[PDB]
């Protein structure tokens, strides 16, 4: 039962990718008409539109610069063979570069996985074409906000896609966390050691400790949290401080436990969507508060997540980061080697800072928390050896010998000055 506010968010949606232009050709599938009307009345006379009302029909449909898709694929979630057909219709119709915004409430979906293995099959679909292959480019899945606010729904989902060429092996950043580090056996024996929620180092209680840092926070600012995980901190940050926060995510196993938990739980000051921190257009000068806890490792371009952060700060506004970072110790060829497997990108708290001063930020602050990071491994694997016979009555051997090496591990990447734990924080100035 939805509001004219959808329709605007869909077209939101379109304009992160063609930006200030306006399709020359939009196809729109949608079987409600009143929610159909009002996405037509979002295009102006430039642009020139097709419609229908079943799927069969985007055969007919062809050089689109967009395709919408509204509440149409009722049937096609539950088949994979009409779902087949769904986005090889889809791709056809749309030109090269041409975008699919996709809308689909996922919320009457009892797997809670859906949402998460939709988008894999969306961006692992091929479909011949020419001398070559295309598919759909991943952008976002943002949740719509209309549901979540009047109707206490997280779950209901929009595609953000964009059609590209593709060879006839290569895994794309968001696959490799997926499929790699952050799969779900991963998570919640992760989430078992970190504690409930979280999957960085000293869980609730930490978390807490780091978000104080910031200094005074008032009721309803505004907070984007990058790297958000299962969402432990982006819900702590709203029942503590009372914050609307925003958290984003690239790993779709990682948030689909988040948008399950708020989805069940219920706080409307709480919302996620799945992109790369460092593409995703944000919205200027909007946010309060930037936080991201043990993320940033992951990304190689700091100098453009960096100007991204500061380009969607409010003036005054504040950015805290912690971040697995590299010590001035000589490396060792085992620290190397687990660097390489976890394609991180470590900085140190220098390189943290220049960066900081080259984009802009004022009151910086640095500090070096590997003492810290070490009482947590050390508490932390006191618990294990003290709750073995516990561990072994839900996961397997292999996960936790595993566990026990890697905080031995760990431990001795502190001791050679080669792991550190870092936190930086400044304002944009005014
Ligand atoms: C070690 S975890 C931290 C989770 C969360 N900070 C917490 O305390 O529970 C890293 C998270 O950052 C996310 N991440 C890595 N690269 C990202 C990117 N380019 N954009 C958005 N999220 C990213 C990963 O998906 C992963 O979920």
């Amino acid at each position: 039962a939805s509001m004219p506010a959808v329709e605007r968010q869909l077209i939101e949606c379109l304009h992160h990718v063609i930006k200030g232009a306006e399709p020359q050709q939009v196809g729109i599938l949608c079987p409600q008409d009143d929610q159909r009307k009002a996405l037509t009345e979002q295009f102006g006379s430039k642009t020139a539109t097709s419609f229908c009302k079943e799927v069969d029909s985007l055969k007919n449909l062809s050089n689109l610069d967009a395709l919408i898709v509204n509440q149409a694929l009722d049937e096609e979630i539950n088949d994979s063979e009409k779902l087949d057909k769904f986005i090889t219709a889809a791709l056809r119709s749309l030109r090269t570069d041409g975008v699919l915004i996709l809308r689909q409430d996922l919320s009457k979906v009892k797997e809670m996985k859906k949402m998460a293995m939709l988008t894999d099959y969306f961006d692992v679909f091929r479909l011949e074409e020419g001398n070559g292959n295309v598919g759909f480019q991943f952008y976002a899945v943002n949740e719509v906000l209309d549901s979540v606010y009047v109707h206490q729904n997280w779950l209901d989902f929009i595609w953000t896609l964009m059609k590209k060429p593709f060879p006839k092996g290569v895994v794309s950043f968001r696959d490799f966390l997926d499929r790699t580090q952050y799969t779900d056996t991963g998570i919640f024996a992760y989430e078992w050691i970190f504690g409930n929620n979280f999957i960085s180092p000293g869980g609730w209680n930490q978390n807490l400790a780091i978000l104080k840092r910031f200094g005074p926070m008032k009721t309803g600012q505004r907070m984007l949290d990058i790297g958000v995980g299962i969402g432990g901190g982006a819900r702590q940050a709203a029942s503590e401080f009372g914050l609307q926060v925003h958290g984003v995510d690239l790993s779709t196993n990682m948030l689909a436990v988040a948008l399950e938990r708020v989805h069940k739980e219920k706080d409307a000051r709480v919302t996620y969507a799945v992109c790369d921190a460092c593409e995703y257009e944000f919205e200027p000068n909007s946010f309060d508060y930037v936080f991201s806890r043990d993320c940033i490792q992951h990304i190689k371009d700091t100098d453009k997540l960096f100007s991204r952060i500061y380009r969607a700060l409010k003036p005054g506004g504040k950015v805290l980061i912690t971040m697995y970072g590299v010590g001035h110790g000589t490396l060792s060829e085992s620290f190397k080697e687990y660097v390489s497997q976890r394609q991180y990108y470590l900085k140190n708290l220098e390189q943290i800072e220049e960066i900081a001063k080259k984009t802009g930020f004022i009151d910086i602050e640095v500090e070096n928390m590997t003492p810290r990071f070490k009482e947590i491994l050390l508490e932390e694997r006191e618990r294990i050896e003290q709750d073995k016979e516990t561990f072994l009555a839900k996961f397997s051997q292999n996960a936790y010998d595993g566990l026990v090496s890697g905080w031995k591990s760990k431990l001795q990447y502190i001791a050679d000055d080669n792991h550190n734990w870092n936190f930086f924080a400044a304002v944009k100035p005014q």
